């Protein structure tokens, strides 16, 4: 019952208030290394950063998941300056986006899960820091290639008991073949997280998922494009669904008795080279709480709506700590 | 009059016989750092390439073009390593070949100019060392991002007298497409090597690049499946025309005039993860030379059929210093 952080492994009651899915910056494999000049520079990022997490940190949050795989550029020497800097716990992860490049691509099951468990279990690079969570993604039908990295991540955690955490195009109701996928190998649905759920308002969708234990990934409320006029690439990105009925779907959940199996987060970053140039700034316009958009506005909103301090907290406190705390079945 | 590498400046008689299409590792952004025991370890790597390069220096040579871009993972403190240990130079290379990740191929033509004028100007990622080459890849008709790469990589050249060189699927003739770019951005072809060309017997695509100025890369000298029985994966990455029938379109170059346009190289590798597992084991089977391949084989087998020694010195050591040496004309 400890959960690896990027300074070390820290206890469940020391992780509090934690947002489970989150991103220092989103990028691409040796992009911060090669062209730090695309953020301005590399002290401009951690300087960003560090006042982001501080502001989140005043707001109440204690931990961040940083869900920044190998192809998101994930720099965990990074993640550890950050982490310091700002008094903020930061959970790195392993596993794979969606832009592996060909030397993950063309490798099997058995060689991936190797990749994972080095990560969880020996150390990302030669830094020592092990991962926390495995991080997978889907947009739309598996390719071949996603279904073995699905396996490998549900081979990953029935080996260490790390749980899994999933990107999805949710409109397309991915999070079905990706528990038809992880249920094949053994894997536990309470060790699994299906992200990007706040994506869409199926109800039935939603529901089949949590009903079979899988916890729920609500984690892009402040993402949305509306109020920007005329703006395709931050309209494409971010939807055009208010926060308000994003954060709606942490209600219905409740209400439906599913307050333990959900997850609640920003994905947020502050610095995103993998989409437009300049998208950051919009992104910083549309939401200037950055990650305290959770505590700040989402929480309010839902007491403003019947939910009690209670029920809150258990969500952000409880279920983050039940998910990352090591185990075959929590 | 100086040509970058690894280790510093050279002067362009220090290059001596240069084989100008080379990888000390063929891989991916950030693979090498996070997963070395793919490679066995990174000391493996290294002492597997310094026994290589060394090889290749008793034989003769003295350069070799590294053209591993960003994206196959170039890592230029292993390119430093390895030189300093066999004592033949090594060139690196910007540019971006067919495995862009997102943070790249949402790029302007502008922003990729940027880029490759940082790794040729500056340095590459913290290192100071200076790319002497920039590398460009299409596979039959170029991608919108790929038109923007060469593009930017002829702005790139036209700065700073750097050379460009070229993969292509040369039986799709695509330097034809390549040419075009290049020339709308005001390239000389005298800056440009069209490479993988040995992987066609097209002599009138050859010729016609040839004859307009383009040097012709005829730099995958060794790679054959011929005599592999049964390997699906071998045979679609070497081919199955001879090492001979390769050798011979430098002959038929030399007979039409164009011994001073030639290009030769064996595109060998110490490590490759960018393709099927144990790959590197089936490659050097069929040509355990390696690097040495074309002074110990090549070189002989054209003497035979009549090339002279003169001749053979032209292509293997003036042509590849006039090329590497910065110039707007050649
Ligand atoms: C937390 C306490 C339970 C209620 C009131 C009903 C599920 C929701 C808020
Ligand atoms: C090098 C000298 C010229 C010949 C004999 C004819 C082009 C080829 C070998
Ligand atoms: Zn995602
Ligand atoms: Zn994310
Ligand atoms: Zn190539
Ligand atoms: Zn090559």
């Amino acid at each position: 019952d400890r959960i690896n952080t990027v300074r070390g492994p820290i206890t469940i009651s020391e992780a509090g208030f934690t947002l489970t899915h989150e991103h220092i910056c989103g990028s691409s494999a040796g992009f911060l290394r090669a062209w730090p000049e695309f953020f301005g520079s590399r002290a401009a990022l951690v300087e960003k950063a560090v006042r982001g997490l501080r502001r989140a940190r005043a707001a109440g949050v204690r931990t961040i998941v940083d869900v920044s795989t190998f192809d998101i550029g994930r720099d965990v020497s990074l993640l550890a300056e950050v982490s310091r800097a700002a008094d903020v716990h930061i959970v790195a992860a392993t596993g794979l986006w969606e832009d592996p490049p060909l030397s993950m691509r063309l490798r099997s099951v058995e060689e991936l899960t190797q990749f994972f468990l080095r990560e969880i279990q020996y150390g990302i690079e030669d830094t020592g820091i092990r991962a926390g969570i495995i991080k997978v993604a889907t947009n739309g039908k598996a390719t071949p290639f996603q279904e073995l990295v699905l396996r490998a991540a549900a081979r990953a955690s029935l080996a260490t008991g790390v749980p899994v955490t999933t990107h999805t195009a949710a409109s397309q109701r991915d999070g079905e073949q990706q528990a038809a996928i992880f249920e094949s190998e053994g894997l536990s649905p309470s060790r699994v997280c299906i992200g990007h759920s706040d994506d869409t308002d199926d109800l039935s969708y939603l529901t089949a998922l949590a009903a079979r234990g899988y916890l729920i990934g609500l984690d892009g409320i402040p993402h949305s494009a509306i109020g920007l006029e005329d703006n395709a690439s931050a309209s494409a990105l971010l939807g055009n669904r208010s926060w308000q009925t994003r954060a709606l779907l942490i209600k219905a959940l409740i209400d439906q008795g599913y307050m333990k199996q959900i997850l609640v987060s920003n994905d947020w970053l502050f610095g995103f080279s993998s989409y437009v140039t300049n998208i950051m700034d919009v992104m910083d316009s549309v939401n200037p709480d950055g990650m305290a958009f959770i505590p700040l506005r989402v929480i309010p909103f839902l007491r403003e709506k019947g939910v009690s301090q209670e029920t809150l907290a258990g969500i952000t406190v409880t279920n983050p700590a039940r998910f990352l705390s090591p185990t075959l079945r929590a």
